């Protein structure tokens, strides 16, 4: 039998089961893994959530799984519902009104659906003066995809991810109910969501924290040849003081033997600047080579622009990067946060967009970055054509909440490490995967305690030593309290 609410969603053409529906959520970003649903929800309002999850919960012996798919950038199937029922979350902001995305009056913050993608959240808060405070390097993710990580960028350092930017949120546990959450209300769910991997229940509403919106982005790049020096200058810009002035802080690696056309490849650099950093890594006879990417948030104010440069001459003179190897862009701010999607558009139309993407993403402690930085940059990746950014960057453990579910180092100062590779030539997959192996390997034999993020587990063990013992405890007991089922993403391979 079949609750008349769950039954309503199959007449209005909600629930489809065609192979056209099943299909499109049956694969990711990723491009590796793939897994069909029985069917797929195309919920017009948070109703129609409640439904299902309702119906899921009072139904015993219910055996379909439930994912929430955001925009399906997951890259080992985190987002499928094998043989189960996949939420095309999209869905909820079809309806031209009431709107999805409301600045509040006292422009404090930003209320957006789980369902919708950060550029629009972006757009709707500059068109009120304001934008939220901590990002990811793509917008074009969703507000409750990547609440359900973490969510990094180089503003991450001083202002933490972004699901340290959040004030409340509207979740529908495995059990169907709708609660109102916060650090002050129902806060074992908050801090279970946040980073939960949607394991709990599904973010209808996600209150963002904002500030007030920089008109433009002063965006550099220094060179370095030497890691030591590299590593040393990105923990200095990102250290307490309060912080230093930079509003965002990355860092690159290029490796020798695809240098020129990863230099290219940023879309920062100039032919001209190109050729001068292929000098110097032939002169001082370089393997590697890495950039720091900074940038300095500022307004439209007559005297901005000249001040904008002493303090940035002021940040610089305090620096090792190779003298003379400082390159200087300015761009409107929205410009600066969009800078992927330029890539994408691009890449996908040549076809290397929707490509395999054995990516590798990691956070290690500072303690380690040097031995990685050997073992990985400077040794496993020597002799191999890169195609793909491998971007490493300093994070403060004080902006994270060990609360929340997020797992990271127990240093105060640990790297994001995310190298983000693309099987662009043949089957060139089999290659990029095994050496991922090797590199996690590598890391266990040398003692390196790394924790994988935007991974999913298939052994119970590895997720244990991902989260810690302890807080695996809290996990479970937080799990069979909002989804006892274990109905809920499954393709994390955690409870499934
Ligand atoms: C695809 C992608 C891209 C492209 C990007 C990104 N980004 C990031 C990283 C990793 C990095 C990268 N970078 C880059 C760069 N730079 C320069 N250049 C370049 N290129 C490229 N790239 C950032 O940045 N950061 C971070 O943190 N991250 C990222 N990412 C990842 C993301 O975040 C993820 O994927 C998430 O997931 C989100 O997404 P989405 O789509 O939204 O989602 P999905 O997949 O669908 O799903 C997942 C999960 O969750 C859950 N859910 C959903 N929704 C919901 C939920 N729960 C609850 N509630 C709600 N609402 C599901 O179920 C699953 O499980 C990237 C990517
Ligand atoms: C320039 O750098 C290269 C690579 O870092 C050096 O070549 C390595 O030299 C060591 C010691 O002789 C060998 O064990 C490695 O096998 C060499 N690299 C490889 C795999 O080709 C080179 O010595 C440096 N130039 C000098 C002499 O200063
Ligand atoms: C960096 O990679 C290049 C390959 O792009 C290496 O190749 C250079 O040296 C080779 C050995 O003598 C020559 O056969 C190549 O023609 C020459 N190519 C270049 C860069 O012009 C280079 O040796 C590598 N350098 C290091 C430090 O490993
Ligand atoms: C942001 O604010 C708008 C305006 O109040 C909210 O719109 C209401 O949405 C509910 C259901 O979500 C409807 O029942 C109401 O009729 C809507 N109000 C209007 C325009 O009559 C919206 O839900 C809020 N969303 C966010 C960003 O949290
Ligand atoms: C990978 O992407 C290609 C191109 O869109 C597609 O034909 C193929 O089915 C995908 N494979 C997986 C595992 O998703
Ligand atoms: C400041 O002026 C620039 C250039 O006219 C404009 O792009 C930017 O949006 C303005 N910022 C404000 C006050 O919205």
């Amino acid at each position: 039998p079949w609750p008349a609410s769950l039954a309503a969603l199959a007449l209005d053409g909600k629930l489809r089961t065609d192979s056209n529906a099943t299909a499109a959520a049956s694969t990711d970003f990723g491009n590796i893994t793939s897994a069909l649903p029985a069917a797929v929800l195309y919920p017009s309002s948070t109703a129609d959530l409640v439904a299902l999850l309702s119906a899921a919960n009072s139904t015993p012996g219910w055996p379909y799984t439930i994912a929430f798919r955001g925009r399906g950038h997951s890259l080992m199937g985190q987002a499928f519902a094998p043989g189960g029922v996949v939420v095309n979350m999209a869905s909820l902001g079809d309806a031209a009104a009431p709107p999805r995305i409301n600045v509040s009056a006292d422009g404090r913050y930003v209320d957006a659906g789980g369902e919708q993608v950060w550029i629009d959240v972006l757009r709707a808060s500059l068109a009120r003066g304001v934008a939220p405070r901590s990002w990811t390097d793509y917008l074009y993710l969703t507000v409750g995809g990547t609440l359900s990580n973490a969510g990094i960028s180089g503003q991450a350092f001083r202002h933490g991810p972004q699901i340290s930017n959040v004030l409340e949120m509207d979740v529908i546990t495995g059990h169907g109910e709708m609660v109102t959450c916060s650090k002050q209300l129902n806060a074992d769910l908050f801090d279970a969501v946040l980073g939960g991997l949607g394991q709990f229940g599904v973010i209808t509403r996600a209150r963002i924290a904002v500030e007030p919106a920089p008109a433009r982005a002063r965006w550099v790049r220094l060179v370095y040849t030497d890691f030591a020096a590299f590593s040393a200058d990105q923990e200095r810009l990102t250290a307490p003081r309060s912080f230093g002035p930079m509003s965002y802080v990355e860092g690159s690696v290029f490796v020798n033997q695809s240098l020129a056309t990863d230099l290219a490849n940023t879309g920062f650099f100039t032919d001209a600047d190109v050729a001068r950093i292929v000098a110097l890594a032939g002169e001082r006879n370089a393997t590697t080579v890495y950039s720091i990417e900074a940038t300095l948030n500022y307004d439209n104010a007559t005297a901005a622009a000249a001040a904008v440069d002493q303090e940035l001459a002021s940040v610089l003179g305090t620096l090792s990067y190779v003298e003379g190897f400082a390159f200087q862009r300015d761009v409107a701010y929205a410009a600066f946060l969009d800078r992927v999607h330029g890539e994408e558009v691009a890449l996908n139309k040549l076809g290397l967009w929707r490509v395999p993407h054995p990516w590798l993403n990691m956070f290690v402690p500072r303690s380690r970055i040097a031995d990685f930085d050997r073992g990985v940059f400077k040794g496993i990746l020597q002799g191999t054509d890169i195609v793909g950014p491998l971007i490493v960057y300093p994070l403060n453990k004080s902006m994270w909440d060990d609360g929340m579910s997020a797992a990271t180092p127990s240093e105060d100062v640990f790297y994001a490490v995310s190298l983000l590779f693309s099987s662009v030539a043949p089957n060139d997959l089999a290659r990029l995967q095994e050496q991922n192996r090797r590199i996690l390997r590598f890391c266990d034999l040398a003692g390196i305690q790394y924790k994988t993020y935007l991974a999913r587990h298939t052994d119970r063990s590895d997720w244990v030593r991902h989260f810690g013992a302890a807080k695996w405890n809290r996990f479970v007991e937080m799990k069979n309290k909002y989804d006892p089922k274990r109905l809920l993403s499954p393709g994390q391979d955690i409870f499934n």
